[PDB]
Formats: C-alpha cells, sequence, structure tokens
C-alpha cells in the first residue's frame, strides 16, 4: 500500500519473532546494513526509511506533522498495523530511539523490547542537565545549514561518524545527508535537536536496552545514564569501546556483537 510504498519498507527473514529497525538523521535503512545478516535466519526483519529521508518522497513531508517527534511515532505505528505486527523488538538508531519510545507509550503492546542506538532525550544544556550542546551551538548549526547545504554536509559527516574523515562509513553518511531536500533538512534538525523527551520517561513501560559509543559527538555518556536513571521500565546500559554517532555503520566488527547481545537476551 502507499504507507509501505512511501516510507520504503521491506520485510526480510522468517518469524512470528519480528525485529523492526528505525535509523536516525541524515541516514536511511542502509545505516543497517551489517546487522541485518546476523538477523534473517532467525527473525523476521522490517526496514523502513523515514519521511523527509533522502531516500523519500518530498512531496509528502508535512512540516506540521513532523514539527513534533509525535509524528514520527504515528508513522511507526502505522507501518506496525499494515505489516498485522502484533509485537516486536523496536531497535531504534539516534531520534528513531525516542520515536519508539513515544510509539510505545500509545501503543505498549506492540513492543516486547526496545534496543536504542545513540539515543537523547535532550541535546541541550541545562543548570542540572548535560545534554552536550548550548543553544548557541545549535543556533550556528542551523544557520550554516541554512546558507550552504552542501558545505554543511561535507564539514558534519566525518564530526558526526568518527573515526579516518576518508573512509567509506564518512563519504556514504555525507551522500545520504546531501540526500536529503534542503529545507527538510533545516525542519528535522530543528526539531530533533530542540526536542525535549525527558519528562515522559517514567511512564515508559516497555524494557530498554541504552547502547552508545563512549566517544559520540551529539551524546555525552552521562546521557546514557541519565535515561537508565528516569525510564520507568526496566533498562539496562552498555557503553561500547566505539567511536561515532552511527557505530553500526562505521565499526561494525565492535558493535554488531554488542547489538546482538542485546536483541538475542532479556534482561
Amino acid at each position: 500500500g502507499v504507507v509501505e510504498e512511501a516510507h520504503n519498507v521491506k520485510v526480510i527473514g522468517s518469524g512470528e519473532a519480528t525485529i523492526v529497525l528505525g535509523h536516525g538523521f541524515g541516514t536511511d535503512q542502509s545505516v543497517w546494513k551489517h546487522l541485518v545478516p546476523h538477523l534473517v535466519d532467525d527473525y523476521r526483519v522490517v526496514l523502513y526509511d523515514n519521511m523527509g529521508a533522502g531516500t523519500t518522497n518530498p512531496d509528502y513531508f508535512d512540516f506540521d506533522r513532523y514539527s513534533n517527534l509525535e509524528g514520527y511515532s504515528f508513522d511507526l505505528i502505522a507501518i506496525l498495523e499494515d505489516l498485522k505486527i502484533e509485537s516486536c523488538i523496536f531497535v531504534g538508531h539516534c531520534v528513531s530511539a525516542m520515536i519508539g519510545v513515544l510509539a510505545s507509550l500509545n501503543r505498549p503492546d506492540l513492543f516486547s523490547k526496545i534496543v536504542m542506538i545513540s539515543a537523547s532525550p535532550r541535546y541541550v544544556n541545562d543548570v542540572d542537565y548535560q545534554g552536550g550542546f548550548e543553544q548557541e551551538d545549535l543556533n550556528q548549526l542551523f544557520e550554516a545549514i541554512r546558507s550552504n547545504y552542501k558545505a554543511w554536509c561535507l564539514g558534519f559527516a566525518p564530526l558526526a561518524v568518527g573515526g579516518d574523515m576518508d573512509s567509506i562509513a564518512v563519504q556514504e553518511f555525507s551522500r545520504t545527508l546531501f540526500n536529503m531536500r534542503p529545507d527538510i533538512a533545516l525542519s528535522v534538525g530543528q526539531t530533533i535537536f530542540q526536542s525535549d523527551m525527558r519528562q515522559i520517561l517514567p511512564f515508559v513501560t516497555v524494557p530498554c536496552h541504552i547502547l552508545q559509543s563512549v566517544k559520540d559527538l551529539a551524546v555525552p555518556v552521562v546521557v546514557s545514564e541519565y535515561l537508565h536513571a528516569n525510564l520507568g521500565c526496566e533498562s539496562v546500559v552498555e557503553v561500547i569501546p566505539s567511536d561515532g554517532h552511527l557505530p553500526q555503520l562505521s565499526s561494525p566488527d565492535s558493535v554488531i556483537p554488542v547489538i546482538l547481545r542485546h536483541i538475542r537476551n532479556d534482561i
């Protein structure tokens, strides 16, 4: 149907046992390329793209619908309902971790477990919370996006990915970033970076696994500990000895075994 086409939905592999993978800002379902091979023999795997990703039709990007994360959560629930999925393990990268959380508040019955990669409920610092950014840092980022999008993409991609600046992963992310329509990239970047999910964390009821790189430009390690302390569900943290905000793409040898362990084993 239109929902499946519009979000480039793929369903692979075998099982009532179902894993659904949601990607982060600036990438698409291809971020999961090193994980999916190790899931398909044991799970039905669902991949999809967030509306506003470069692989999606910009005519479908509704600036009102996506002015908060709830719009994306409604898309996720829609996909699950369209595919007749009654329960899934949801793996959410970056903003998808919070999209999944929000979807789970509305429909906890649809999720057995959330596995978060590179998640944060809040990026902006305040006097009692370290998110990684001052508002002035974000203001400059948004102005660079507006002023020259390609320049911004080429500078941002090595910082977000980490590691060597000439890596295949840096090149890949630079390409997916620049694939976004500039106005959509700006709008979405503002929505994510200005989001605040902290206050709803006590209401979460689905168990969460909180994974991140020890070095992540957008996610100080204390954020993992904040999620663990404030989520209302059972949770566990594992900080990985990896660099980068898309570590399942750029450092798979160290990262994929950790993700698999948290998918395959319950708290």
